[PDB]
C-alpha cells in the first residue's frame, strides 16, 4: 500500500472598488523563487505570460530575463510605475519539483498579487497548489494552477 | 466592505494497482443529495453523464435526503449487468448562496467501484464557490470535471 | 449510502513587514455577516475578543453598536482617532447548522490586521471548518477563531 | 516582498454506521514513509500513538520496529492473529523543514482506520500543515496528527 492523496488548493480574494479590465496597461512582474528548483520563477513567468495572452490581456509590459529574485521584482515594480501601467501582476513561485516517494507526484504552487498603480493597491491575490499523478510533469501541473488562478481574476475582475 | 474569499478544493485516492480503462463498461448510479436543494442530485448525475462521455466513457450505463434506496438498487443492477465500474456520486452543495454578493457553490464525492468485487479503486472529494456572475450548475461543472479529469489520469 | 466528508481549510499570509506584535495597543472590529444566521457576527466578535485575551492580548479596544459593513467602517476611524496600532477587521463567512443526511455545523471567517498608522494589511487569514452531527455551531466557530489567532500570534 | 502563505488542510470521511469505540482493540501499524525525511514514521508513530493514548485508547497493540510496506502488512496480519477490532494504517506523506525566503516545517499525513477481520475501512482521513520559522516539524506534525485522531473520536460517536 501507502496512501498517497492527490490534491489541488485555491483561495482567492478580491478587494478595491469597481471593475479591473483586462484592456488596460498591465505589467507582469519577474516571480520570485521560493523553491530549490532553479528556473521556476522564470518558467512560472514565461507559462503566466502566454495564459495572460490567451485570456485577452495584449498590452503586457515584461522584463527580459536575467538568487530568489525579489530585488529583481522590486525593481520591476519601479519600472512599471515609470511606463504608466494601471495593474503590475506580482508572483511568488512557492512549490515546483518532482517529488519522489512510493511513486511520482509532480507539484505546484503559487502566489499571485494584482497591485493597482500609482498607489500600490491589492485589488486582486491568488494562492493555488496541486500535485499531480506520476505522468503529470511538473509544468503542467504549474499551467493547471496558473490557468485556475488566471481564469479567476478574470471572474474577479467583474 | 466584508471580505468574501471564493475557493476551491479536491482531495482524490487511487487505492489498488493497474489501469482503469474508460473503454470498459462503466455504470453511472443515481447520486445522492445531501443538500436542502431539490433535484440537485438529478441536476449532478445529468452534467456528471455528459461530462464522461466528453472525457471518451463510451460505455455508459444509466438506469432509472433523498435518493440511497435507489443507489443502492441501481450498482445491484448494474452488477447483475456485469458493467465493471460503477461511479457513486453525493451532492455536498448546491446552492446560491446569497450574501453581501452571491457566491454560488457546488461539492461532490465521488467513487468507482469495481465490479464484481466491489472494491472501490478511486475516490474523490471536491468543491468550489465562485463568482456573482456565475450559475450554480457552472460551477457544479468545473468541479465535476477537475473530478473526472483527475479520474482519467489513471491509466 | 451518502457520503459526506467533514473538513477544515486555513491559509494565511503575512503580508509584509519584519515587525512584531502584541503588547501594543489593538482594536477588534465589529464583524461584517456574510451569514443568513442572527447575531453571527456579534457571537463572532465576543468569541474572537475571549480568545484575544487567552491569547494574551491585554490591552484590546472593541466597539458598541450580508449586514454590518458600516459598522466597521466606523470603528477603524476610532481605533484611528485613538492611539491604536492595530485593527482587527473580520467577517463571518458561514455560520449555519448544515441538516443533510446528518447534522453538519459549519463556520468559517476571513480576518485581516491593519496597522492603523497608515492602513497597512499585515496578516491576513481565512479558515473554515465543518464538523459532525454532536457538535455545537459555536463549538466549530471557536476552533476555527482559534486557528486564526494562534496562527497569528505564531506569524510574529 | 515574497508572498508565502502558511495553511492546513483536513478531509475525513466516515464509512459505515457503527459505532466504533476507544476502549474496543485496537492497534497501531507502522507507518509507511512516503518522504525523504529518516526515521519519519517511526516518530510519527510515536506521536500518534501518545495521542491515542491521551485521546482514551488504553488497548492499543504495537510492533517494534527493526518505506515500511512490509512492515505495515505484517503488523496487519499480527493484529488480526490477535483479533483486534481495529486497527490504524498510517502514510507520512510530509515531514520536513523547507528553507527558502524563511522556514517552513511542514506535515501531512494520510490515516485509514480498517475494522477486522473483515478489513473494511470504516473512516479515512488526510490532513497537512505548513507552519511559521519558529516551529519545529515535529510541533506541526503532533497538531496534525491530534486534528486526524480528534476528528476520528468525533466521527465515531461512543
Amino acid at each position: 500500500s501507502g496512501l498517497v492523496p492527490r490534491g489541488s488548493h485555491m483561495v482567492t480574494l478580491r478587494q478595491g472598488g469597481g471593475t479591473v479590465s483586462f484592456t488596460d496597461s498591465w505589467a507582469l512582474l519577474p516571480f520570485i523563487n521560493n523553491t530549490e528548483t532553479p528556473y521556476a520563477a522564470e518558467r512560472a513567468e514565461a507559462v503566466t505570460a502566454a495564459l495572460l495572452h490567451t485570456h485577452g490581456m495584449q498590452k503586457l509590459e515584461r522584463t527580459v530575463t536575467e538568487d530568489r529574485g525579489e530585488l529583481k521584482q522590486k525593481a520591476a515594480l519601479e519600472a512599471a510605475k515609470q511606463k504608466k501601467v494601471r495593474y503590475a501582476i506580482a508572483g511568488t513561485v512557492n512549490e515546483w519539483r518532482y517529488k519522489v516517494g512510493l511513486d511520482g507526484e509532480p507539484v505546484a504552487g503559487f502566489t499571485l498579487q494584482v497591485i493597482e498603480l500609482p498607489e500600490e493597491k491589492v485589488v486582486w491575490s491568488g494562492v493555488a497548489g496541486k500535485s499531480g499523478w506520476s505522468r503529470d510533469a511538473v509544468s503542467a501541473v504549474a499551467q493547471q494552477v496558473l490557468d485556475s488562478l488566471i481564469g479567476d481574476l478574470e471572474k474577479a475582475a467583474a
